[PDB]
């Protein structure tokens, strides 16, 4: 229903979120 | 400098989304 479909809108976000992060990281990491 | 104000950026937002996300799988299971 419409909270599942919050919650998997929730769970993408995360998910591109952390692979942002990721890469972020490692620009600044070297 | 600005990526490391960037890399805190993405962090808040990814901790926040992981409490949204919480609370509506709380939602869902009652
Ligand atoms: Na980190």
């Amino acid at each position: 229903g419409q909270l599942e479909q919050e919650l998997a809108a929730l769970d993408q976000q995360i998910a591109a979120l952390k692979q942002r992060r990721a890469a972020l990281k490692w620009q600044i990491q070297g």
